[PDB]
């Protein structure tokens, strides 16, 4: 100590939401600034091999799965070359092999999902408007969070087809967290929820 949690603690109602439980009447417009920060993806932390403990967790609890069946599902997932991500005065850069795309984003609303397991979830979208960007057309940010809040990590979709694309997507989802945490501070934070 140090301060080691951030920021307030949850309440019921938030801790729920996180979980994917919630009433759709308290969903929220958010603005990306939200999002604000700089962002490292999780992929390499895979590749190194610093996520094999959590792979091996779930193989344990779950019969019908191995470890290598549950670690090439997240390789898939979270595959992406664009290492880091930084958001800052409305501007989202890509940083992609050390190059950079960017575009200043208008916000296009949210989308709650329903699964069928019951549980729900929200998808922030946003749209780049800009002819001169090579930045992806359409992204959209999905986190723990309902109201507006700064995030913790995200999944971010993007393509330039519709939104509606973004919203059916299921085999990559690029996953990133605060670029100031170490390797193992991420593992710590994957682990806990
Ligand atoms: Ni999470």
């Amino acid at each position: 100590h140090g301060h080691h949690s951030h920021g307030k603690p949850l309440t019921e109602v938030e801790q729920k939401a996180a979980n994917g439980v919630f009433d759709d009447a308290n969903v929220q417009n958010r603005t990306l600034s939200d999002w604000d920060g700089v962002w490292q993806s999780v992929y390499p932390l895979l590749q190194s091999g610093k996520l094999d403990p959590v792979f091996q967790k779930k193989a344990d609890a779950d019969k019908t799965k191995t470890f290598a069946e549950i670690k090439d599902y997240y390789h898939k997932g979270y595959a992406t070359d664009i290492e880091m991500i930084g958001i800052e005065d409305g501007i989202v850069e890509f940083h992609r092999n050390n190059e950079t795309t960017s575009c200043k984003y208008d916000y296009d609303g949210y989308k709650i999902l329903t699964y069928k397991s019951g549980k729900k979830g929200v998808r922030y979208l946003f749209e780049c408007k800009d002819p001169e960007s090579k930045a992806p057309k359409y992204i959209q940010f999905s986190d723990h969070i309902i109201a507006p809040r700064k995030s913790s990590h995200f999944h971010i979709f993007m393509g330039n087809d519709s939104q509606q694309s973004l919203l059916n997507e299921m085999e990559n989802w690029p996953t990133y967290y605060p670029y100031q945490l170490s390797s193992e501070e991420v593992v710590e934070e994957m682990m806990s929820h």
